[PDB]
DNA sequence: GCGACGCCCTGTCGCTGAGAAGCGTTTGCGTCGC
DNA sequence: GCGACGCCCTGTCGCTGAGAAGCGTTTGCGTCGC
């Protein structure tokens, strides 16, 4: 019951994706289906998230909001997924989630 | 898709249950469907193998075969299926696999 | 001390259930003679 | 050094793919006045 993590190319990202970035965390969308996880605050929405590219990566702990990763790491999703080589702060070990502090 | 973890009551042990447990591991019989894995030797086989009492334990990483706890670990399954507080090698932290002993 | 109301940077944790498995390439050792 | 054949305690590792997620109870702070 593992998501599949797949690489998305910066190539491939296109314009939409990056509009539909969240700027404000009261604003999101939520949607059981369609939706995607922020690995940071867990809520479920259509807003669209980072892509690590890390190929040892798996699941969606790799997936940030706008907010989260704007506010708990300065990092930009905007840049983030625009980034060849871009790693989630879980890959890195420098995740700060209420789940990855304590551990 | 992890198979789920069930604590089985020592007084439900039964005659055929013990008589099931594997004495040479040559004499092993393989089946994909009804058969059950070993963590040690990951041979996957109808023989009785223990059951793990730990109720944090999860999945077959406390399942081992006649042979295997007897070889690594000294400890034979019709004791440990009697065993109410029986806890696998790997709850204990002293797992001797190929893949704990690394870790 | 517990939570209101402004301020600026517009924000977060709890809880349950989660945490592989098994087919394939798989079986000890020591002392010999290839 | 690589693998045969006896011995006794009758045995084991490699590899792929595995390694949660999201609903619920969820949103910063400081300084006030309850
Ligand atoms: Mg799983
Ligand atoms: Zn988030
Ligand atoms: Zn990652
Ligand atoms: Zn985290
Ligand atoms: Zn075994
Ligand atoms: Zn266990
Ligand atoms: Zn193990």
């Amino acid at each position: 019951m593992t998501l599949p993590h797949i690489i998305r190319p910066v190539e491939e990202v296109t314009e939409e994706e990056i509009r539909n970035i969240c700027s404000n965390s009261r604003e999101k969308i939520y949607n059981r289906s369609l939706g995607s996880t922020c690995h940071q605050c867990r809520q479920k929405t259509t807003d669209t998230k980072t892509n690590c590219r890390n190929p040892d990566c798996w699941g969606i702990r790799g997936q940030f909001c706008g907010p989260c990763l704007r506010n708990r790491y300065g990092e930009e999703v905007k840049d983030a997924l625009l980034d060849p080589n871009w790693h989630c702060p879980p890959c890195r070990g420098i995740c700060n989630c209420s789940f990855c502090r304590q551990r």
